[PDB]
């Protein structure tokens, strides 16, 4: 297991999401799918030009899965995935210029939930879990677990749990006032209001 220091703006963003009083919670999940449909759009383009980038699967949906038992919300896609430079080094410096100019805008006026429009939406996931691991596969890659409970590092270990072919899983170990992102009802509310065009199939999976 390999331990990373965040890039200090995104350890500050990290910190302003879980720190700053904000009541809209539930625009995390709006946020892990479109960056999903990004990830699928992007294998679905490459495939084009080069069809064997489907032999790991052709499926490309999402899928939200609760599980009460380990108070976890999962987000999977069969996307393009994430090689180990995309985990430990690409995401991050590419986040860089949109967490300052997030958080620049913040300072203006706007508000947390405008945070899709500077692409780090992914960290508001940390609006609503005190923990997230992330699994994935890209194409002559290998598998990889990345996880952060935030506090300015984060781990990346090769995978040898479950193979998953290709894609994204993110994993969201809910705080314990946040249980009710695994309530169907709640889940089915959030996705019909923020998510209802995504092009990709997202089945909810019950208990
Ligand atoms: O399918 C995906 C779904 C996602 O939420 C992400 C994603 N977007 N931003 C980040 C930042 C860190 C990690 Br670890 C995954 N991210 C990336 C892919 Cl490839």
């Amino acid at each position: 297991v390999e331990t990373f220091a965040f890039q200090a703006e995104i350890a500050q963003l990290m910190s302003l999401i879980i720190n700053t009083f904000y009541s809209n919670k539930e625009i995390f999940l709006r946020e892990l799918i479109s960056n999903s449909s990004d990830a699928l759009d992007k294998i679905r383009y490459e495939s084009l030009t080069d069809p064997s980038k489907l032999d790991s699967g052709k499926e490309l949906h999402i899928n939200l899965i609760p599980n009460k038992q380990d108070r976890t919300l999962t987000i999977v896609d069969t996307g393009i995935g994430m090689t180990k430079a995309d985990l430990i080094n690409n995401l991050g410096t590419i986040a860089k210029s949109g967490t300052k100019a997030f958080m620049e805008a913040l300072q203006a006026g706007a508000d947390i939930s405008m945070i899709g429009q500077f692409g780090v939406g992914f960290y508001s996931a940390y609006l609503v879990a005190e923990k997230v691991t992330v699994i994935t596969k890209h194409n002559d890659d290998e598998q990889y677990a990345w996880e952060s409970s935030a506090g300015g590092s984060f781990t990346v270990r090769t995978d040898t749990g479950e193979p998953m072919g290709r894609g994204t899983k993110v994993i969201l170990h809910l705080k314990e006032d946040q249980t009710e992102y695994l309530e169907e009802r709640r889940i089915k509310e959030i996705v019909k209001k923020h998510s209802q065009f995504i092009g990709y199939p997202i089945t909810l999976f019950v208990e």
